[PDB]
């Protein structure tokens, strides 16, 4: 349940400031009447910035044209699954495509208008002659 | 005695194929009627190249404002000069200044011209950027 919804119980996790948030599709100021809180184990809350990371790093990493809510999924899922152990398998369920984000996350300059990303992380990862001037090149 | 000449003795240092050299003032294709060679211990032969190189030397190390013949003859004093001891004197005549070569061997572009200095040798003693290009500096 993202961050600034109400879904998550106990509710001392849903103790937040703001209610606003970029994914899409999931979280609510409501509880469904379908959704039957009482079969769920346990609950984790996520934040935009680390659904768009793991969305960038499935679709970097394996593929995955997937979109933030997957993201969302796969990085609470990194976490709850560290009391399994050899042998155990895990489920995630990945809702929506890229194709709905396309402009969003997707893009680099969404990203750092929302501030999502940082010029240290984004330059971090570059070539040593990234931030080389063009009057170094041979032009003419 | 610059090479070329026949000033020396014994006639065998005098064996070379070129008879003209830059430096001026001194040497010979004959032998002066006032030279008596007899109370001269020792000579030795000299060329454009290291004259020139000492004179400049004499000039940036020692202030000696010096020409080329100057130059010539402190190049063989390092030479015959190794025999003596501590204590011991050696004397070196300086002909005449500097005032009369400005467009000579004072002059670098001569001096490369004529080709007793090469690029590398001399651009070794250069800093570290002298090799750098006008387009790395910054410039609006």
């Amino acid at each position: 349940d993202p961050e600034g919804s109400i879904l998550a119980e106990p509710e001392e996790l849903n103790q937040t400031e703001q209610t606003t948030y970029e994914v899409e599709g999931i979280g609510y100021d409501f509880i469904p009447t379908v959704l039957d809180r009482t079969v769920v184990d346990k609950w984790f809350k996520s934040n935009d910035e680390e659904a768009f990371t793991f969305a960038r790093m499935l679709i970097a990493q394996e593929g995955l044209l997937c979109g933030g809510s997957a993201g969302s999924t796969v990085a609470v899922a990194v976490k709850a699954a560290q009391e399994l152990q050899e042998g155990q398998r895990c489920v995630v369920i990945l809702p929506d495509s890229v194709r709905n984000y396309m402009t969003k996350f997707l893009s680099d300059r969404w990203m750092l208008q929302k501030g999502f990303l940082k010029e240290e992380d984004l330059t971090e990862k570059k070539p040593w002659w990234w931030h080389l001037r063009v009057q170094e090149l041979g032009l003419s």
